[PDB]
């Protein structure tokens, strides 16, 4: 059966043959409607209303609604349907609604999240949403009651619930969708034109395609209208899946196992929706201050002598960099928890030299543990202890450990979901730290990557390894570049918990960090990610390529991870794969200075690409130094945004639409971004370019370098950015805290502080500032910090300390206040502490050309309150 109207509307057709080229026979065989088309974007075979479920009996509970569902008895799709299914609603908060669909007569796999708590009460009354549930056929419908706009409309297609194929579709109210990962999107706002996005954790070079990559994030967000009203949709399921987007727009989930567990999250602004999502899934970890310093790295330095030569040439070029990373070449025959005693002879002395300069040292750690013997024939202690404690992932029998292959040849895999394994791991890092004093860890190969397909002895041929429906994952082969789908772990079968491996290792390393650096924050950088891995680790965008495309795409990739609540994120500056250009790398170093996580990294064999390799008096070194210096100056501001992220769930690097949603031009913009609300970063992203077409939003902007008020507002301009400049603007209405830069955060942190006041329209400005020791894990939780509020109006600045419980912070002071965009010239400056009367201040400069005032040599000590008048 087909729609009564002959020339029906095509954008509402839900594809009935999603895995294969449509044929009339298979269409009929599935009981769907056959009606071919001029192109092959539009489905030729679609369920009109032929598949689905009906409600028979539904009741009310205190929390929401239970409903028993029965399969409308159409033919099967991929077999093993479940005829009798249970729908459950939970009105969790006034802002988030949750529904789930389960098998009453069997406990199906449910993601064993480590933060998402079970909900039972209390009952929330007066919610912002409204849930209508159609009866025949079943469909859910979520409505914003405020204005009656319907957000999530299941009525548009069937529910298909079979043992290995799950399908539900939803009509959305606008054409603006953001998120889903990890893939290369290229553009921040989604193309709606019939696109599949496969999600399944996987080791793969990011390129121009829809391949599933390192992380598994199902969250997407959507802006309803010009008032900023938005919502988000998160599906809690870790099986392989496709998310399909088509015009109207109707998004469709096709998933290979588990249950359907949806959360729908309302907000007043896009910023609020992202906050709501992090509330549910976990707020991001607060980083250590030194995490924000610049990092140098490469795969295969070959020897400690080359590492040394790189460090000293960069120190000499005056490049600010806090940390030195060291890839698998530091290890002995690429074995975890060892170091090459020959080519990396003298490592602990070198580590000592780093610490002597106030620098830090990060090592890579892979999950795979070698079955082999050490160099001089001795038993490999890590492997031996692993056996003793039975730490490994077993084959389908549940006894024999599975054998893959990674860097050191054949290997076994730790089951980081085992509480014994987390102990073993923590122990290994503790033992190793006594030999080599690392400062932080970088966990790689997280996806569970294997160089061989499946296992050392291949895969058993079954429904788990060769499922009835495979989504568009690379190679269309589940066990490709990973382990057998029937492998057993403590949380479950590989088929179910595959995408959770990287997640669990981040958790395991967060414990390991507490054993090694008691009560410190350290550093954990992870590759694979699941929902709310922000809570445990930092992420970088993987193995990119020295390529202008790839540099452009990193912005929209970084902004997506901001949505996913992993704020400490960056790409590999200058390009991992391939040799980089002087020109490309000069530009990427400018942009890279403004990634939340800022690190230059390179692949094996290609020429060096660290800044100082391009020449001590090179334009690249001059530029990089200048902008890394700007970065370091702004670190107090950045760090404060990270505090706000950790506490309220705000974004650090945010897209322009988050602040300027009243303008529909901001909705599509993704070639520039912001640090929080105040700083606008506009990079050069085309080869050879001298100029860039930039959309400058609806506010007052000041050039960061000069301080001059730009004559631009709510318009597109041709911004002139020569070989050494990158667009930096401060937004009027904001006060940002800065601190005199140095070449390490260690050194910079004891330097005098300062404020920048970008005045805005009504001659107002607001700002905040958070300061602690930047490393102790529980400072926020124990009230051991300083917190400030800034306020300007009537040509007078108020510095208000709202909390003060950190003694070593009292020694620092704001000693410099720069005020941009003055309406009238200045004669006298007066300064008062607390509420004492104001004395005159001599040291100041007024520049009538730029309307800039800079007040020098003050002594506004952290801890106390002050006023400054001009
Ligand atoms: C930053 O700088 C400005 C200085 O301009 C200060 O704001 C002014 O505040 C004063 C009082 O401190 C205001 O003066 C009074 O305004 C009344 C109008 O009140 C409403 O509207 C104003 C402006 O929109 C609001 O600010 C205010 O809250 C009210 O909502 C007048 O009616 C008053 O006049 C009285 O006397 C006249 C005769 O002289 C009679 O006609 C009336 O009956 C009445 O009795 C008075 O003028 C002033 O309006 C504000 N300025 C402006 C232009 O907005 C801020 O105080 C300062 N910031 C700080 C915190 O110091
Ligand atoms: C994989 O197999 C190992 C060994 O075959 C299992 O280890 C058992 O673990 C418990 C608790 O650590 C011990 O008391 C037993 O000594 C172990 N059994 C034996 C016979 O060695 C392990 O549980 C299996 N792992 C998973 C998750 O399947
Ligand atoms: C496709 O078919 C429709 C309906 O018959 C028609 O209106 C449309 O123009 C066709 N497209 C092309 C490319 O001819």
């Amino acid at each position: 059966k087909c729609p009564n109207v002959l020339n029906d509307p095509v954008n509402v057709r839900i594809n009935c043959i999603p895995e294969q080229f449509p044929t009339e026979g298979i269409c009929a065989q599935r009981g769907c409607c056959w009606r071919p088309w001029n192109d092959s974007l539009i489905p030729w075979c679609f369920f009109v209303d032929n598949h689905g479920y009906n409600v028979q009996d539904m009741t009310t509970t205190s929390i929401g609604v239970e409903a028993k569902l029965n399969r409308i008895p159409s033919p099967t799709l991929f077999g093993n349907d479940i005829n009798s299914v249970l729908f459950t609603t939970q009105n969790q908060t006034p802002n988030r609604f949750r529904f789930k669909i389960t098998d009453p007569n069997n406990r199906r796999y449910e993601v064993p999240h480590q933060y998402v708590k079970e909900f039972t009460g209390p009952t929330v009354s007066d919610t912002l949403y409204d849930v209508k549930v159609a009866q025949n056929p079943f469909s859910i419908q979520v409505i914003r009651k405020s204005n009656g706009k319907t957000l999530f409309d299941t009525s548009i297609g069937p529910l298909v619930y079979s043992d290995q194929y799950l399908q539900i579709s939803a009509r959305l109210p606008s054409d603006y969708i953001y998120g889903i990962g990890e893939q290369v999107h290229k553009r921040f706002r989604h193309d709606l034109s019939w696109k599949t996005w496969p999600i399944f954790t996987r080791d793969q070079l990011p390129g121009d395609n829809n391949n599933n990559l390192y992380g598994h994030q199902t969250f997407f967000m959507c802006i309803e209208d010009t008032s900023g009203k938005s919502f988000g949709v998160f599906l809690m399921n870790s099986n392989a899946m496709e998310i399909f987007i088509q015009p109207t727009p109707i998004v469709t989930y096709r998933v290979t196992g588990g249950i359907l567990d949806f959360y729908i999250l309302l907000g007043d602004t896009p910023e609020q929706v992202v906050q709501q999502y992090q509330q549910l899934v976990g707020l991001p970890a607060m980083p250590a201050y030194w995490n924000l310093g610049f990092q140098l790295s490469r795969w295969n330095y070959k020897s400690l002598d080359v590492v040394k030569e790189v460090v000293r040439r960069n120190r000499e070029a005056g490049i600010p960099f806090d940390t030195q990373v060291t890839d698998i070449d530091y290890m002995e025959d690429k074995k975890d928890f060892t170091y090459d005693q020959v080519a990396f002879n003298g490592l602990p002395q070198f580590v000592q030299d780093l610490h002597d300069h106030g620098q830090k040292y990060v090592i890579i750690l892979d999950p795979a543990i070698s079955i082999g013997r050490r160099a001089n024939g001795t038993t490999y202690a890590t492997y031996e202890r692993g056996n003793t404690q039975h730490v490994w992932i077993n084959e389908s029998d549940g006894s024999t450990p599975i054998i893959g292959e990674v860097w050191p040849g054949l290997t076994v895999y730790p089951d980081f979901t085992n509480p014994n394994c987390i102990d073993w791991w923590a122990n290994e890092c503790s033992i190793f730290h006594q030999e080599v004093q690392y400062d932080g860890l970088w966990i790689d190969m997280n996806e569970v990557s294997s160089f061989i397909q499946g296992s050392t002895k291949g895969c058993n041929v079954n429904k788990l390894n060769y499922p009835p429906f495979t989504p568009d994952i690379l190679d269309k082969l589940m066990y490709s570049k990973t382990i057998c789908m029937d492998a057993v772990q403590n949380w479950g079968k590989q088929y179910d918990v595959h995408s959770l491996y990287g997640y669990s290792m981040a958790i395991a390393t967060e414990q390991a960090v507490q054993k090694v650096f008691p009560n410190k924050r350290s550093f954990i950088l992870t590759r694979s990610t699941f929902a709310g891995s922000g809570r445990h680790a930092a992420h970088w965008l993987g193995d990119n390529t020295a390529s202008w495309e790839q540099m452009e795409w990193s912005i929209t990739g970084m902004l997506e991870f901001s949505l996913f609540g992993i704020p400490l994120v960056g790409a590999d500056i200058c390009g991992f794969v391939a040799e980089t250009t002087e020109e490309l790398c000069r530009r990427w170093m400018q942009l890279g200075a403004f990634y939340p996580f800022s690190r230059n990294h390179n692949s094996d064999g290609y020429e060096h690409q660290d800044p100082a390799f391009f020449g001590q008096n090179s334009l690249l070194v001059k530029s990089s130094r200048q902008y890394l210096t700007i970065r370091y100056t702004l670190l107090p501001f950045l760090y404060t945004l990270f505090y706000k992220a950790h506490v309220f769930g705000e974004t650090v690097a945010r897209p322009v639409l988050h602040e300027f949603y009243e303008d529909t031009n901001s909705w599509i913009e993704d070639t520039e971004f912001l640090w929080g609300p105040a700083l606008l970063i506009t990079p050069v992203l085309k080869q050879g370019a001298d100029t860039v077409s930039a959309y400058i939003p609806d506010a007052i902007w000041y050039d960061y370098e000069s301080g001059a008020k730009r004559p631009w507002r709510k318009q597109r301009v041709d911004m002139y950015l020569p070989a050494d400049k990158i667009g930096l603007h401060l937004r009027g209405g904001y006060i940002i805290p800065i601190q005199e830069p140095d070449v390490t955060t260690t050194a910079s942190r004891k330097n005098p502080l300062g404020l920048i006041v970008a005045l805005g329209e009504n001659n107002t400005a607001k700002g905040d500032f958070f300061w602690d020791d930047g490393e102790t894990k529980d400072t926020i939780q124990n009230g051991n910090y300083i917190l400030y509020t800034f306020s300007v109006s009537n040509n007078t600045l108020d510095i208000v300390c709202t909390h003060s419980s950190y003694q070593e912070g009292t020694t620092l002071a704001f000693q410099t206040v720069k005020i941009l965009g003055l309406t009238d010239s200045v004669t006298e400056v007066r300064v008062a502490e607390n509420n004492q009367p104001m004395n005159a201040h001599s040291n100041f400069t007024y520049d009538a050309s730029n309307q800039v005032l800079l007040i020098a040599d003050l002594k506004l000590n952290l801890g106390r309150n002050f006023s400054v008048q001009w």
